[PDB]
């Protein structure tokens, strides 16, 4: 346990994305094994440290790993700054993926971006009706744009599935009850159906 924690702290000092991704995995393991311990709190500090270096990489896959880790911290702790950092990283990744016309990679980044947006909206007190409207408009606009662009059916389906999955996961990790999540998804589905 403490061994995993020490090695994660070491790997988090290396700007190499392979070392940083491993640092995140080791620390996230500590969190999963000792959820509310002091080692878990130490692990979250290491994850945030490693993620801030990963986000500075020029590689979209590395930046996405940073956004995913920052989003997990945000949901786990209710840290608004963590959520804003996840948005920053996901946005950077989305633009680099767009640059190379990789819609699949764009959607990976957007799913994390939208999930972080939902988290912040909830942390700031926005209503579930407004959250659902934000998500529905974003999905509807994205689906229509990818259709115009020529993205395949499976790419678009995966895009939407990933967005919804990341939102649900982030809301669950942040303590949102399953009753509230289901109601939010219901609203989103109703609006997307009308639009689409
Ligand atoms: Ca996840």
């Amino acid at each position: 346990l403490k061994e995993l924690l020490k090695r994660a702290e070491e790997l988090a000092k290396s700007p190499d994305p392979e070392d940083l991704k491993e640092a995140v995995r080791l620390a996230e393991e500590v969190v999963r094994e000792r959820p509310g311990s002091e080692a878990a709190k130490k692990a979250l500090e290491i994850i945030q440290e490693a993620a801030e270096l990963l986000k500075k990489s020029p590689d979209p896959e590395a930046i996405i790993a940073a956004a995913r880790a920052l989003l997990k911290i945000a949901a786990t702790t209710g840290d608004n700054e963590a959520a804003k950092q996840a948005i920053e990283a996901a946005s950077k990744a989305a633009q680099l993926a767009e640059q190379r016309g990789d819609d699949e990679l764009v959607c990976e980044a957007l799913a994390l971006l939208i999930a972080a947006q939902v988290l912040l909206l909830k942390q700031q007190g926005t209503s579930d009706e407004e959250v659902a409207e934000h998500v529905a408009r974003t999905i509807s606009q994205l689906v229509q744009r990818l259709k115009r662009k020529g993205a395949s059916y499976e790419v678009i389906k995966e895009c939407v599935q990933r967005i919804v999955e990341e939102i649900v996961e982030a809301l669950k990790r942040s303590g949102t009850s399953e009753d509230e999540i289901n109601e939010i998804v219901r609203r989103v589905k109703s609006e997307v159906e009308r639009t689409l």
